[PDB]
């Protein structure tokens, strides 16, 4: 029950695996298979390794022929029973070991394929225990490693493109590929061509280590094939290259040179970690001044909804030297037993969000997001089945891998076939402000389909100037309103019975209740309510032919979308002067303010 490696002499032992009890497979929907590993099977004839479902029927006689096969460890079941094709022909089974170090529930026999012609049947089984070294999905580059191993599948496949619904390709990259539904893909292949017309031929088996371009540097990787090309054995290759973002990226097909099989993958994880240009604080064009959002770097905060708890970091990785759970993971779904990280810490973007004056921290590609059924209604993990608690799709009295819907499959029998997700997990901090919440503390916002989270957090960090500065420069010509900026009280122009107040960089003072805070300048009707006309943080300075310009923005409602705007114009003159009306251009909702002042005239 035993075989070695003709090329390293490496020791392989399924004694573990020879159960009188054995175990089953599954095919077609209720149809089941028994079989016993290096023995006959206690649920078939005897002398028999494994035999059909309800009608006992030999699909091949026990025996200990272990043959190794490229990496794979290969048993044949001969002389079964009597084959429909033709007379004397015997059934037989190709039990075959593929190697996969992560133990879990789906390591189990499946039929990969059947043909008819000639009565083979095909199976696998993916076991830790026909692993002969390690699983290399990395290559040092300087002082980091660069590390392809989250892209590897875990359930099935990566599916290429139809170049110039119907499959075509098929790809893992470290590991060889999964049992797939109605693919009949070689055991132990890492790259599988399905053609429509023809049983799918070997292309790519997992070769080495991913291989480094020490250059203008990419990612490369070798694969081979014992199966012979149709002008020489096929060779595959995939390159890699670097793109940021949301999406890990699928592989796609490039060249084709006949005897030779090439793609490319755009992918994050090949991309240097980047060193942020202004460390933990914001900084945008449009407003010139900045956020610095370090304050609250100084720890981690557990968030919790439904008994899902998070710990989240600003700046900082979720979870310390403690948990250990998401390696790099900048937010962390805790569940104890373990976590998932909703975003590497390293691949964080801080965006200033227009619309709202609020702060978008977003971390991004973190692991897998769960899978859903067919049907697309969300698994329940874990759930309870046979008496036992699973967290991922398993393959249990089943042909293709399922998940339960309930906490409580024993109870509650709900179900439907895994469909896998392609995206990674993506989460958000919005940041909105909040001046009495020195540090605040996060709170959950949103979550979908266990692949997104997004908090809401209330600091006063993203807030606060109420007091700017009107010292700027245009065109090599430096201004200094300071002069007309009052830290006491403001101005006020009275047009038409209405008045006006209006104060340069700076909140006014003393307003007329209704005039927020942050108002830089307010308006007042006669007998009606007042109105502010701009804010002081949202001032842009600037020069236009022999004017001073100043404008404000974010009033009072003014009908679609639209919200009411000042922008004063300063030609200079002698005096320090007063703010007259100018003008109200009702289709932008814009007032305009004339003010001749000796603080609109550059000096040296
Ligand atoms: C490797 O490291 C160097 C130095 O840190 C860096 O410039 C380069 O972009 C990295 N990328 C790869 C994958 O070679
Ligand atoms: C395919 O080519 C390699 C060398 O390039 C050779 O070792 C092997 O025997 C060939 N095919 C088979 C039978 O594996
Ligand atoms: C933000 O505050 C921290 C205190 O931890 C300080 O060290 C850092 O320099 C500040 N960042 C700015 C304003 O650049
Ligand atoms: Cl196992
Ligand atoms: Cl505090």
């Amino acid at each position: 029950c035993q075989v070695t490696n003709p090329s390293t002499g490496h020791l392989f032992d399924l004694s573990s695996l020879s159960g009188r009890a054995g175990f089953t497979a599954a095919y077609s929907e209720k149809g089941l298979v028994y079989m016993s590993i290096c023995g006959e099977n206690e649920n078939c004839p005897p002398g028999v390794g494994a035999c059909f479902g309800q009608t006992r029927i030999s699909v091949g006689k026990a025996n200990k022929r272990l043959r190794y096969v490229d990496q794979v460890l290969q048993l044949v079941y001969k002389d079964g029973s009597p084959c429909p094709s033709k007379s004397g022909l015997s059934y037989k089974s190709v039990i075959s070991f593929v190697c996969r170090p992560e133990a879990g529930p789906t390591n189990r026999p499946m039929l990969i394929s059947l043909d008819k012609q000639t009565c083979t049947l095909f199976f696998s089984w993916h076991t830790p225990l026909a692993c002969e070294q390690a699983t290399e999905c990395s290559v040092r580059n300087g002082s980091s490693i660069v590390d392809l191993s989250p892209l590897i599948h875990r359930t099935g496949g990566y599916e290429a493109y139809d170049e110039s619904t119907n499959p075509d390709f098929y790809i893992n990259i470290c590991q060889p590929l999964n049992p797939m539904h109605a693919v009949p893909c070689p055991a132990g292949a890492a790259v599988c061509k399905v053609p429509i017309d023809g049983p799918p031929i070997d292309i790519g088996r997992v070769a080495g280590p991913p291989i480094l371009n020490p250059i203008a540097n990419e990612i490369y990787l070798n694969f081979e094939s014992s199966t012979p090309c149709l002008a020489d054995n096929y060779t595959s290759l995939i390159a890699f290259h670097c793109k940021r973002g949301v999406s890990m990226g699928t592989p796609k097909l490039l060249r084709t040179s006949e005897c030779d099989f090439v793609f490319e993958w755009e992918t994050p994880v090949v991309c240097p970690d980047e060193v942020r240009m202004d460390g933990c604080t914001l900084t945008d064009e449009q407003l010139l001044y900045s956020f610095n959002l370090s304050s609250l770097s100084t720890s981690t905060f557990k968030v919790t909804r439904d008994s899902r708890t998070y710990s989240v970091g600003v700046c900082t990785f979720a979870v310390g030297p403690e948990q250990g759970g998401c390696k790099d993971g900048g937010v962390c779904l805790l569940s104890g037993t373990k976590g998932a990280s909703f975003g590497r810490l390293q691949s964080m973007k801080l965006d200033y969000r227009h619309q709202d004056e609020a702060v978008v921290l977003s971390y991004v590609n973190g692991d897998r997001c769960p899978p859903e059924t067919d049907d697309g209604v969300p698994c329940v993990f874990p759930f309870i089945f046979n008496g036992k608690s699973y967290e991922e799709c398993i393959i249990e009295s089943r042909a293709k891998l399922w998940c339960s819907t309930t906490a409580d499959y024993d109870r509650d029998h709900e179900w439907g076939f895994c469909r896998h997700s392609n995206s990674y997990r993506t989460s958000s901090i919005i940041f909105k402000c909040d001046e009495d919440e020195d540090i605040g503390r996060p709170q959950v916002f949103s979550e979908v389909r266990g692949c997104d989270v997004t908090f809401e957090w209330k600091t006063k960090v993203v807030c606060p100037p109420k007091k700017l500065e009107c010292k700027f420069v245009q065109k090599h010509k430096t201004y200094d309103l300071r002069l007309l900026s009052s830290l006491t009280g403001s101005w006020s122009l009275v047009h038409n019975g209405v008045s006006y107040y209006i104060n340069l960089c700076q909140k006014i003072y003393k307003g007329p209740l209704g005039c927020s805070e942050r108002a830089s300048i307010c308006r007042r009707t006669t007998t009606g309510d007042v109105q502010v006309l701009g804010l002081v943080h949202t001032q842009k300075l600037g020069v236009i032919g022999d004017k001073v310009v100043v404008t404000y923005s974010k009033g009072y409602p003014c009908g679609g979308n639209k919200t009411a705007s000042s922008v004063i114009e300063l030609t200079c003159t002698k005096t320090v002067g007063r703010p007259a009306f100018k003008r109200f251009d009702i289709d932008s909702c814009t007032y305009y303010f004339s003010w001749d002042s000796r603080a609109a005239c550059a000096v040296k």
